[PDB]
């Protein structure tokens, strides 16, 4: 299948694992923000779903699937590949639903649906959005809709800023500088101290800021779910140019995202940013291996390019200069193992 | 090889790559009670290591084979699987070691030595002590050892006692009590409420507690390492009968464990009791479903039965009861998975 | 009448309970409800001075004092229980027995020889309607004449959703003993269900402090002068809280205002948690699951209030959040509340 | 029969008490109580091993499991309150079915197929004999095959004088509330008699310390397989105490023992203020007017309990100084007490 041939099978395992947990599904329904939204979007977009017929990918739970029942849907078909499927069986039968909602468990890749739907429903959306790359088993299903299909969340916007954080850039030398020291017990470790510091590095922050660290105005980027191919998430080019406020560091750029629910009678839009309220996906920060200073006006310009590998994840590689000084910087990190930084 | 049949590729892939970080092994070496008791029983016994051939089982960073280099050793084949070997091997060159530190990168199960050794050294201790299954690969190890070798650590004890934490009790129970709603954004949950429940207390709690819940004397349970096999770790059975010694609810069983490292010169013990210093390793709870009361005088006797799985930890079944009144508490859990609560 | 609308057995032990002097005791150490009602009662004394008056269980008999203080030409106290004996005793050491005339036996019984122009009573129970004694104050009118008026003349009652944890685990914890799958040797998880809803059958009577409410309360009012006996066997109160803060809701917060509006003024006695604490208390029924809200959300639903022959009522409460769909429903028991 | 002894509005609230959860929950988590049973039962597994058991008030049934676990063949558990329903349930899920038949209704109007070879339950109320349940218990003796056991077999109830000075002044400070002249302008003066009494009336159902009892205490005996229910309508408790230190007595303080004369052992449940505290605690019975007695004067007099129609007894209590003739007399409402823990 398209999903076998893009994953590892080490990393899908643990993937599906831990996904078959309550305990997950528990603490993702308890942000609000998540929850409420679709919630709303769902409800509000009545005339979307009335009658109509639904594809939940990865319905978890199956918490939406259930949303669009409310709204009047004739028949829902909910996939899930984890064990977490049994559960939703569970509660569709408890809540007697078992005549609307059919749960399919496999991989939405893997598994055959007898008609075409006019709307596919998913919370796909991960670490900076793409984390997980959930958003291809997402775009696959779009398979089995049809050409008037609708899509929630129907397009994705990423949204890259620079940032000043001293204390954070810090953190990284004083964690690595356990290593330069002659005698531990014995032994000189400085050797290692400079894998030390790579090592840190390469690990996006997962927490949340004040937005006065930000120093320019956000770049955006966004995917169109209705228009976007699996193909097109293989590799994310994101150019940035960004116009400084403010003079000082640049220590790197921050993330966050939001998704907007586009129906017939209003568009609901999910927001992590960190002007609102906190949600579960935080904000990730990727600093530059060297600060880069710019005074206010000066221009920073470089290239996000996300590269996609088997670990259902995806590479960083940030380049950016300082145009008018030409001073530059760049990094690699691994977005599978971010550093959780939040109190 | 003996590894790869034992566990799930995907288990062990994760498990090498976790411990190829550089900040695992400064978390582990910044544990002072671990680093130092190690460095101890090493130098206090260097009569057991000078001129000596070692071998250093899952040697990460080194640490210990530098310790046996400090000791006197002529020569240590220190094995090690993930990618951390590399580490080591530069850590060797720069302290000047080249000529008796040798890093054989592999798994134990899988490389091939130049000679027999004469002691293994080895921190094969997980939580429960036998999580993540490497004292296996410790005992399987056995292989390269001469008749007259040693083995640091030599034993491991296993110490278990009832205890009573009303506090934790309702905490992992109110975790489940969201499975209960009858309408969840109009949703009926409570359908589901019964396996949460039983989810929450498939976890063992990690964390430290006051020694003044233990209701009763622990009992132990002792592995030797020189004479124990690999399989006998598959099934490890363990038959206790606690006499409380205070009333009250027993809401589970505390885990902790000791390991010897019999030298020639000294005994060196490094314990991860409630009443020693606090270690990385803390300690572990098991929780009952349902806490059973007990009179002081009462005799509470069962099994904790340990079956070894894929994932390279063990399923735990926990069964207790109240000889005296019958009362009766059964629990499953998956070690592999803790909450950690510190 | 009463006989029709009461359990013979209810009835006994609810008189027999009143027949004690060590609860008459109880009720007028209440130094709030006895000094407001002695100041409803004299600041408005132009509604009792040379009038008839109907004291519709007198117990000790201190309201008709109160009256006859106020310059009431004649008092007709009613006592159904033992307490009508007491009374009469205090009436003769008080030298008033020309004033206060106590007649023993049910208001719904007796025959009174004139109509009175004022009728005074206290039959505020927990949550303003237990013991089913409005009922009698209301069926007391019959002798009440064209354009005479009632002590307390109205009745309001207060709803707020509340917070509290702590009060809601206690009561989880209680029914969590028969989850037991071998309590000395036998499973009683079978019956855990049903320990769940006794415990959540209980009214629990208690105060608490008022930051635990995250709603304006609403107000339902019933009016003795105008309203009429059978209006109380079916009561159906609607709310829509607006929500101010965001959190769990575990309840619904109850307690009652009554006023004696009198010719010269309007004399409130009020249980509210922000006023001083009566013998009354507040009463809270709380949620088998509670209901999250954030600030902002509107809280709706129905308190349904249908009495039994227990001098009793069985209450039935349904809310829900109107922008979720979040939705809870309990009935409880308020005949037997939960004291802590 | 029971409708003949007991007022129609007493048994509809005594069974409504008792068709809660929450009063079969109490009462189980009073160890000495469930655990005492549990042991007598138990560590006589000859008494019911393959034995035919009935078991009167059985509650949430938690009797008819402990005979069970001795190895009954058949155990008639009989209940005439709604908790019989959820009897009912605990006896399906712990798969007892066809050992356990639970019997709604009253022990003397239930229908019984069967003759039993030992009866068990649990009729000790406050000072053993409240609730006069202690009848049932006899009644069904009528089920019972001759030669057979019961459980408890005996109980003993025991009596001793106490002085507590704070306890009885109690009465005074709270029935003096009445004696004022202006309480909002009312005198209450005429009602501090009426207080007064209605206070003594009240025994008193609390723990104390075993140093207020000033002389060792009386003992009466019931043998439950030696009696019939008739020999409880009216039980007679002649006293005589020779007193220990010389002060005043305020009154009787009543506890009791039951004990489960098996085949193999005899086991106590005791509510002895020695033992640990009970659910059942202690009663006191307060004299109106205190006697002086000197260390070595003899207090003799008669406890007389008399049947009421309200399932519970008149206490009449009569007590005199022997050496002086000095005499005082309480008349008490058992189904009122006063708990004052
Ligand atoms: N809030 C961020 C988390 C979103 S919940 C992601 C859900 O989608 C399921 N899922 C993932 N890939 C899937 C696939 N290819 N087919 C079916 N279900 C899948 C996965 O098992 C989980 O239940
Ligand atoms: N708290 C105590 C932490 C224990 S440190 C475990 C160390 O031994 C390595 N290791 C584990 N199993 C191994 C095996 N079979 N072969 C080689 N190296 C292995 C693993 O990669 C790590 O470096
Ligand atoms: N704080 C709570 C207020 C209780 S004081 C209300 C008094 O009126 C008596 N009473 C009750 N129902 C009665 C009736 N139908 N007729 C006459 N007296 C009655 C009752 O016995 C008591 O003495
Ligand atoms: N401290 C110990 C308290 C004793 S528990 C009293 C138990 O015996 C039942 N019971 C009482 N009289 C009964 C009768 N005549 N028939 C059947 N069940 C009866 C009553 O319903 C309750 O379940």
């Amino acid at each position: 299948s398209v999903f076998s041939e893009r994953t590892e099978e080490s990393s899908a395992v643990q993937y599906f694992q831990f996904y078959g947990y309550l305990s997950q599904q528990q603490n993702m329904m308890q942000d609000y923000v998540r929850t409420g939204t679709y919630q709303r979007a769902i409800l509000q977009n009545h005339t979307d779903f009335k009658d109509k017929i639904v594809l939940d990918v990865g319905c978890g739970s199956g918490i939406l699937s259930f949303f669009a029942a409310q709204a009047g849907a004739r028949k829902i078909y909910a996939v899930e590949a984890s064990t977490m499927a049994q559960h939703a069986e569970v509660l569709v039968k408890s809540n007697n639903l078992t005549d609307r909602i059919v749960v399919i468990p496999g991989k939405v890749e893997e598994v055959s649906l007898p008609e075409q739907v006019d709307i596919i429903i998913s919370e796909p959306m991960g670490y900076m959005l793409f984390n997980e790359r959930m958003l291809e088993s997402y775009l696959h299903a779009k398979k089995y809709l049809k050409p008037s299909g609708n899509m929630f969340p129907t397009i994705g916007d990423v949204h890259l800023a620079p940032f000043t954080d001293e204390q954070l850039y810090m953190e990284q030398f004083t964690k690595a500088n356990f290593w330069y020291q002659p005698s531990f017990h014995g032994v000189d470790l400085s050797a290692l101290r400079g894998a030390a510091v790579d090592e840190y590095f390469r690990q996006p922050v997962v927490d949340t800021f004040d937005i006065r660290i930000l120093m320019a105005k956000s770049v955006k980027y966004t995917v169109n779910f209705l228009e976007a191919k699996e193909g097109d998430l293989h590799r994310i080019e994101i150019p940035f140019k960004f116009h400084m406020l403010h003079s000082g560091l640049v220590h790197g750029l921050a993330f966050w995202f939001d998704v907007a629910f586009i129906g017939s009678i209003m568009t609901v839009w999910l927001s992590t940013a960190p002007t609102e309220p906190l949600t579960h996906w935080y904000q990730v920060r990727c600093l530059f291996q060297s600060p880069l200073f710019a005074k206010a006006g000066d221009t920073l310009s470089g290239t996000c390019l996300l590269i996609a590998n088997k670990r259902q994840s995806y590479d960083i590689s940030i380049v950016a200069q300082v145009d008018q000084t030409g001073s530059k910087s760049s990094n690699l990190l691994d977005l599978k193992n971010p550093f959780f930084r939040y109190t």
